[PDB]
């Protein structure tokens, strides 16, 4: 099938530095926030963020992802109680599943797992950039119940669940440091 | 242990819309580019996108990733030779492994896989934002040969290989469209 010229779009050296630095600083401020307002997020913003995620690479171009957005208080609650019950197995309370205006549940269609996670990574970058917060959760083993609850095809496995909204006034984050560059990076020169 | 106040943004809605749009347009221009110049990339810029990737969330804050950056022509060729040999099994040439100034090999240290793939997603966003190109590859079959070649511990499994640089003048991309939003998104209201 057909092949077309690729658009250059060339930044000068110092522009790339400035741009890559700013993006690091923007994303370095991302934190998983477990305290989330019930304020509504504009659907446009949610659309744009999911579009952005959909621009991810995928193995053999399958785009094997489904982003399920839950705005309904009742199913959000059912989702909440389902998640809590399983986590009670030997704190266990997740309130933000209710308080967040939106739950985004990412499903993988059946190297798709990697492809879908790559997209989720892009989604999180998109949330940060848009000034929204979430906390990444991967409630596997709850997938079958949630897939059924949400009416999904069964060749879909749940991958990730992101409560999405604005941080509430009392929001805190634990005090954690990220590894320095030298503990994530090896260069062979 | 200790907890700190999370400091919010202030982006007003109209700003969030515009920002989310701009970011979608930026990332929508990302294509896997199989034709890559041998022009050196500024090392600072490479540092910044790896730093950015290291800002990813990880399960239990383990930050279980290692980004190996190969700038040495000999070992990059050795890398090319290994990769081509295996995929020859029943096009076959990946020349860009030689021509690209830099190869980035991401290892999972053993939900580590999802965590590392999330970071890789953020890495791709960062490359795009910096005006660099790549093609995502996941040669897990020859991963142990490369782990040994690259002198990494046995508890690191290879995940992804990104050749990284500027696109060639002759660089094309196949002509593909992404799914429209309504093929990736379901909203239950
Ligand atoms: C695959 C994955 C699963 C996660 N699951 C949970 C979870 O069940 N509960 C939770 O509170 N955080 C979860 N997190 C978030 C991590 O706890 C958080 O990212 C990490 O502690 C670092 O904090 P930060 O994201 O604010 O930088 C998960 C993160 C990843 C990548
Ligand atoms: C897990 C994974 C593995 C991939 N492996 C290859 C590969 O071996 N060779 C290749 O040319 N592209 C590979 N790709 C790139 C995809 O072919 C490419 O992303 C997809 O066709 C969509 O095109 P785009 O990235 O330009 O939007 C891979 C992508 C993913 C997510």
């Amino acid at each position: 099938v057909e092949h077309i010229p690729f658009s250059h779009n060339h930044y000068p050296e110092k522009e790339m530095v400035k741009r890559s630095q700013e993006f690091y600083e923007l994303l370095n401020k991302r934190r998983s926030v477990r305290f989330i307002s019930n304020e509504q997020v504009p659907m446009e913003v949610i659309d744009n963020v999911i579009r952005t995620a959909g621009t991810a690479p995928s193995g053999a171009h399958t785009e094997p992802w489904t982003f399920v957005v839950v705005k309904d208080p009742d199913v959000k609650h059912k989702i909440r109680k389902i998640i809590e019950e399983e986590e009670e197995i030997n704190n266990w309370i997740k309130e933000y599943l209710d308080t967040a205006p939106i739950l985004i549940l990412i499903f993988k269609q059946v190297y798709n797992e990697i492809s879908v996670s790559i997209a989720c990574g892009i989604l999180l970058a998109a949330l940060q950039n848009a000034g929204l917060v979430t906390v990444t959760t991967t409630p596997l083993n709850c997938g079958p119940r949630l897939r059924v609850l949400l009416g999904r095809p069964a060749h879909e496995k749940l991958l990730m669940l992101l409560p999405v909204g604005y941080p509430s006034k009392e929001a805190t984050v634990p005090d954690l440091k990220r590894k320095p560059l030298d503990q994530i990076m090896v260069t062979v020169h």
